[PDB]
């Protein structure tokens, strides 16, 4: 019982709590939908199932789609479907 999903890091206690988390996750009014942490920094962002957990990432109306690990890195996520978002390290 972590607050919906947040057993350990910050979900926002706002945004979708659709995924436990590890230990060093901070997000603010988001929406994750069963999306990993480990290392990473979320704040007004909109994601869904991705394992972007790296840099910071933020946006009054960002849509990421699964993509791979982060941190302010492009990483082989060429895949990845990223539409007005801000990111950059953590």
């Amino acid at each position: 019982d972590g607050s919906c999903t947040n057993t350990n890091s910050q979900l926002s206690a706002n945004s979708k709590c659709e995924k436990s988390t590890l230990t060093n996750c901070y997000v603010d009014k988001s929406e994750v939908y069963g999306t990993t942490c480990t290392g990473s920094r979320f704040d007004g962002v909109t994601i869904t199932t991705s394992t972007s957990t790296g840099s910071r990432i933020s946006g009054p109306g960002c849509k990421i789609s699964t993509c791979i690990i982060t941190g302010g890195v492009p990483a082989p996520s060429a895949a990845c479907k990223i539409s007005g978002c801000t990111f950059s390290a953590n």
